[PDB]
């Protein structure tokens, strides 16, 4: 297989456990907490700035023209917001988005994976180290959403089946280009680069499922100790 | 007076220089070399190009959302906005734009400014830096442009009068635009740090002087020797 | 005055008097007291030295990227001075701990490792080593490693619950006095650094410390608990 | 032939027309100018501190101990040690080093040498693309002061003579730790990579050429008028 089927392939059971932990489990039925909406929403906002940060980053590394035009359209799509799920959210908890992201949440989870993306847009020429840090976002929440589609607890009369509707069907073109780039961009790496490039796109799959978790905690850094 | 206002009088004496330099005056007068012409369209395409990495390294200086699409906009233009003096000075050699620019031009003066933009880039977490370094060219253009147009000089015959034109009209709200931008960005910064600021300025409009005049003498890499 | 002073206190001094309940924390963690008992197993010693020695190295790294942030040569000399250091090997405080396993420390330590707790501090040193200009942002992500050791060796050698019939009590030992020098330093240049700050900016240093405070605890229970990277299904 | 002679041999015809400039001959004849000596001192005492910084944002780029080691000592080197060939044009215009070296001197040149060497620091991961910008520097010296040696124009009554006699022997170490460093860390680039860093050494060899034409023109930046 290809070194991206190798990688999301790997990742699979890792998404499992997304899956079935609370934060999904909770909002497949139609069940999540306000609080658990609230903080993912007001979290997920300080994540997704920084995911176009990255990919700003991202632009002197290509030496193509079509990836550097990909990168631009991706921060011009970032820039653009009103994302139909957020809106699904907001809907659910009956608070505006506006009025919900007013309050900033990088809780311990959220701070380990931003700076997990920016380790490698820093330190690593080739961007494919990066690629493999941000590539587990669009996976995850597609694999996600296809699943709960098909699955028979899915709580289809609450608003909240919208968002997995959402994610089944508007990552796909973003997750083949995440392919196709570490594909090519992987050609000429050694066995050792490989090995850091996947451990990037597994970590940020871990990553992944510590930001649902985060918000479904209430994570905080805890300053005052014990 | 605003620092942003500070920074462009300070260029005032160094813009002079430029105007009275054999770039831009064989260019008033409709006699610049066709060789002179393709080098400098050459070199300003391969930059303007280039450019698109320094916009995209300030992207994540800037608090602002408003800031960040400037830049993205700024990024657009580079790869694909056309800007019609570049249609004017072809038509002055009688070539097609398009295949005068096939061949990239690096010389040393450009070299030089480029890395003076992304030493600022990469090493000053505030974009003022890096903002002073880019923002004199438009205001170097403006003036060179809207003084051509009151010179007797100005040979109004030649359709080069007409990159005269575009240059006195098109530049004056994007120097706006980064007047404002450096005036927000310095607004807490020290003494020590607008100096720096000040100095990037300065540099970048003997860089643009530089920039013409490296068309103007055909400036290359002397790697083979015998001077 | 008022920049230089808040509640009677330096900056640095702020700084250290937050930590301190993370600290405490960390002092009546597993890993501190079975090491004070001379009974912290082989596994978690093991375990600590393999991640110390791959911390050690980007540390390391994190001094080299400090040098172009210093104005004054003197501290440029003093950073080099730390490299060179650094690079004459072994940190006697390994040594120990590999005497207390009854193991040669160069069989223990074998490949880089960066478990999720280290790696989280490493990219958190980087981070601010490679975004910020000023370098107070990253001598307060790295002043709680010489900071954290230096509160529990003194500690330590006061505590009746100090085995002193262990070699592991020469652990505490040598952490007692040999960070001094360098707390003090990364405290002046802490204190010097922000006078001109502003107070988000003193706010975010401020947080980089406790930050790494909190993370020594966890790089301390990492090695207690054998915490690693699980890429594998049923988590 | 090895990528670094290559290097050094391609440098070759830039250094013939350093060694005809007005700096080196006029050094040579012993009748260069006090204020070029004064300004090319304070020129190289001004850049040390820069120089330091390259190094040291080499450290993290090297995989062996041994070129960390290697980088360090140059530092130390650069730090503490004192360097005869200062001490000899000091007292070729009767003047004390340290007193000479009270002003500091940043040229339009060495701007733009700076600048290259900043350049390849921050944007290649490969510490080969900076270290090609540093290493011309003692082989110019090397070839310089060897020439010199058989050029029946040197002054030998002068204590100028002593200044190329340091050069024809004191750099020949360091020029063939940087080949090794070179040929060793360019083993796997591609050819598009070494073009950039033979560029690199070329170009830094033009630099060295302006560096020494910057102290006998009095170079400056020229904010005013004319």
């Amino acid at each position: 297989m290809t070194f991206s089927k190798e990688l999301r392939e790997a990742s699979r059971p890792i998404i499992d456990d997304i899956y079935n932990d609370g934060f999904i489990q909770d909002l497949l039925a139609g069940k999540l907490s306000n609080q658990a909406v609230r903080q993912y929403l007001r979290a997920d906002a300080s994540y997704l700035k920084e995911f176009t940060n990255i990919y700003a980053m991202l632009i002197p590394k290509m030496s193509s023209m079509e990836d550097v035009k990909f990168l631009v359209e991706q921060i011009e799509f970032m820039l653009e917001g009103e994302v139909e799920a957020h809106e699904v959210l907001a809907d659910f908890i009956n608070e505006p988005y506006e009025e919900i992201v007013k309050e900033k949440v990088w809780p311990p989870s959220g701070d380990h994976y931003i700076k997990h993306m920016y380790f490698n847009a820093f330190a690593r020429e080739n961007a494919a180290f990066t690629i493999a840090a941000m590539a587990p976002c669009p996976y995850v929440y597609a694999v996600i959403g296809k699943r709960a589609m098909e699955d028979p607890k899915l709580n289809k009369e609450s608003v909240t089946s919208k968002w997995f509707q959402f994610y089944s069907t508007e990552m796909d073109e973003l997750v083949d280009v995440f392919d196709q780039l570490m594909d090519r961009l992987t050609k000429h790496c050694s066995e050792t680069e490989k090995k850091e490039i996947k451990e990037n796109f597994l970590q940020s799959t871990i990553h992944e499922r510590h930001f649902f978790n985060m918000a479904y905690i209430n994570e905080k850094w805890e300053y005052g100790g014990n």
